[PDB]
């Protein structure tokens, strides 16, 4: 995962990222943001007035200050006609919109703020700082990055190293597991919670598993991300895991099956100076 690089050209920056190269004007004034975390970072840096389009169909509870903005669809259902009609000077995307990069780059300079699951903290810093640098706000960004570092250390200091967690996602009645360096990796990689099974190694899709696997591993914590909440489906993780095999795990018996808010974890708000902070606190409060 290539870090974002910028070179000053007076009125504009020459910007290189994993997907390509763009000329980005300084102080862009009409920004379409498809990544929810970076939307939150815009709010944290007081750049709300620079934003002209957001994915209103997936706008979570903590980003309701952007409901007034023009909708450019959802994080997957990108509305190209809407984006084009706004005439933006900058489009910002993450992993979900990489597939749309060439069409978006025909409308305006398109900055990629991907989170590298193998290098979460560095990519996050580089994403926040590269946005800040467009506006001259490096100093504000560093103070907020330093707040996140502080929250990380508060979380870490409370972790019980004798305990092991499993991370699962639920989608319809299907359960998939995720481990270190996956899309939920920060629970293991940044907050230092031990994985039950270090050998689950996956990215965005996950290992297909069942309630017998979960009992076999017998984790002390189960972190559940229920994709059914995002997709509107009738099935609920709470129903999926209410069975006799899961009931016998240390997790069920100690009431440490923890239902993480998928508006943060699944929508992947990790680029947010305030949303990352809330996710770190959600982990910390679930295990302390
Ligand atoms: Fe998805």
């Amino acid at each position: 995962m290539l870090p974002i690089s910028m070179s000053d050209e007076g009125d504009s920056f020459l910007v290189k990222d994993s997907l390509g190269e763009n000329k980005i004007p300084k102080n862009p004034s009409k920004v379409v943001i498809l990544d929810l975390g970076i939307l939150d970072t815009f709010d944290a840096l007081k750049l709300n007035d620079k934003v002209v389009g957001v994915p209103a169909k997936n706008l979570p509870k903590y980003l309701q200050q952007f409901k007034n903005k023009p909708s450019v669809g959802g994080v997957q259902q990108v509305d190209f006609e809407a984006i084009n009609a706004l005439k933006p000077d900058l489009i910002i995307i993450s992993g979900r919109q990489s597939k749309f990069y060439d069409k978006l780059k025909e409308i305006a300079p398109t900055l990629f703020v991907g989170l590298d699951n193998a290098n979460f903290l560095s990519s996050f810093e580089n994403n926040v700082l590269s946005v800040a640098k467009l506006y001259g706000l490096e100093k504000e960004a560093l103070e907020k990055i330093s707040d996140i570092k502080n929250e990380i250390e508060k979380a870490k200091s409370i972790v019980d190293e004798d305990k092991k967690a499993l991370i699962i996602l639920t989608n319809s009645n299907k359960i998939s597991a995720f481990g270190p360096q996956s899309r939920f990796g920060i629970i293991h990689d940044v907050l230092g919670i031990n994985a039950v099974d270090e050998n689950i190694k996956v990215g965005t899709h996950g290992k297909s598993i069942n309630s017998e696997f979960i009992l076999e591993k017998n984790p002390d914590y189960i972190f559940v991300v229920d994709r059914n909440v995002i997709l509107g489906n009738k099935e609920r993780a709470q129903g999926i895991l209410d069975n006799a095999l899961v009931a016998k795990t240390k997790a069920a018996q100690n009431k440490k099956i923890i239902y993480l808010d998928p508006e943060y974890w699944y929508l992947a708000s990790g680029n947010g100076l305030e949303s990352l902070k809330t996710m770190i606190l959600e982990i910390k409060n679930a295990v302390k």
